[PDB]
């Protein structure tokens, strides 16, 4: 109800589901911060071992990739990972810039439990005085996670949680932590 299917080659260009062994462990883009695959850490790093990148049914392997950075605290929550450029078109992932947020964006969200069964949920993004933080209505779900909040603009930040379970959503602005928070 509050989400609609989406079918294999209409999701956005960046998206990439993550997957472990037969287990979507979460999404995540491609962006550049370099260019890089952009999740949450906990999908990259606190999960199974991630083993796999899909996309609309597509799949190709996951081998020693560098992440580049990467924090394991609540509020940030990242994993930026250096995935060889052959990867990203053998899968078709097309790059998208990290824009800015606001005070409010509206944003489409996009999730599954597999590559080929996407669907999509829709909300507003919302900016914090912990700059940081994002919190958004966009309605997600368990394995959702380093999702992208996109917005028309852009993305403008990524689905890592909750602010209050099933009220209220929780991003991290990774716009703030590339440009103040990691060191070149």
């Amino acid at each position: 109800s509050f989400y609609s299917p989406v079918k294999a080659g209409d999701e956005p260009a960046s998206l990439v589901a993550i997957k472990s062994g037969p287990t979507t462990i979460g999404f995540g883009c491609r962006t550049k911060i370099e260019d890089c695959l952009l999740t949450a850490h906990h999908v990259w790093c606190n999960s199974m071992r991630p083993t796999g990148l899909a996309k609309a049914g597509k799949q190709v392997s996951v081998e020693d990739w560098e992440i580049s950075m990467s924090s394991s605290d609540k509020m940030l929550d990242f994993a930026i990972v250096r995935v060889p450029t052959h990867v990203w078109s053998k899968l078709g992932v097309k790059s998208t810039p990290l824009v800015c947020p606001s005070s409010k964006d509206v944003i489409t969200c996009y999730g599954g439990s597999s590559s080929d069964c996407l669907m999509s949920g829709v909300g507003s993004s919302s900016t914090s005085e912990f700059t940081w933080k994002l919190t958004h209505t966009c309605p997600t779900a368990a394995g959702w996670s380093g999702t992208p909040l996109y917005s028309s603009r852009g993305v403008v930040g990524m689905h890592v949680g909750f602010e209050e379970i099933g009220k209220l959503n929780r991003g991290v602005n990774m716009f703030y932590v590339a440009n103040y928070l990691l060191r070149s």
